[PDB]
């Protein structure tokens, strides 16, 4: 009954916009495990950019949500399939293709991002 | 069994040391109700200074904070005894004279607070 959902990201300075999503997630099913992958440091700065917070605030600030069940910090950069099989996943939750082969397998689903709530925004808004 | 515990605050760009204190509440006696008060905008400003995020936005973060079971959107600025019989609480947890009389009466649980882990000093730490 169970259902193990697994949601990776950068989660640089948390902001409602990730909440949601991570709420959206834990709640795919009636009763799930919602483990959450935070990205390396390095991995991100190659791969995406500028990341604010270290690996170790990153992951110190998703265990006080509500949704997140379980951490892996910090995760690999891309999901394999020995991946899902070694943590007994059953989908993975992300904004939506390096995701084609999920979705091949039916083990992909779609959450949504939320525009204008970001922490950067919120910097954009005081300043008069 | 449970104990009521009343945490306020403005939660204003909620950040680490926002969720350490709410947590270090929830976790004063070993069965609790964590109640969350969050400050009026209007009161907020005349008797604090700027606030960066709305009340709607304020409320709605916490809502996603795993040590929360409910919340009081917008609270008294001041808490009364007429307050605490009201909500049945039994312990005002609050970094630490307006709690005076709460400490008199046995009321009042001091929560400790982080500097450094702010939302605004995570800016100043960004600009290089
Ligand atoms: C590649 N990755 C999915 C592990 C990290 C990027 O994820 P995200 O922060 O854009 O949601
Ligand atoms: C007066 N008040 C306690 C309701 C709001 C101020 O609380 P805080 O945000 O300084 O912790």
């Amino acid at each position: 009954k169970n259902v193990v959902i697994y949601a990776d990201g950068v989660y640089d300075m948390l902001h409602l916009g990730h909440m949601k999503q991570l709420e959206q997630a834990k709640k795919l099913f009636e009763n799930t495990t919602l483990i959450v992958g935070v990205t390396s440091d390095n991995e991100t700065k190659l791969f995406k950019g500028q990341v604010v917070q270290t690996l170790e605030e990153r992951t110190e600030t998703l265990k006080h949500i509500r949704w997140v069940d379980e951490i892996i910090s910090p995760c690999p950069w891309v999901v394999t399939p020995e991946f899902l099989e070694k943590y007994k996943i059953d989908y993975v939750a992300h904004d939506d293709d390096i995701y084609a082969w999920l979705k091949r397998a039916g083990k992909f689903k779609a959450t949504q991002r939320t525009e204008g709530v970001s922490t950067t925004d919120l910097i954009v808004r005081i300043l008069k």
